[PDB]
C-alpha cells in the first residue's frame, strides 16, 4: 500500500481513467 502510494501513477491513474 505504502510502495502504491508512493507514486507509481497515483495520479497518473484517475486523470487516465475519466480520459479514457
Amino acid at each position: 500500500l505504502g510502495l502504491l502510494s508512493y507514486g507509481a501513477g497515483v495520479a497518473s491513474l484517475p486523470l487516465l481513467n475519466v480520459i479514457a
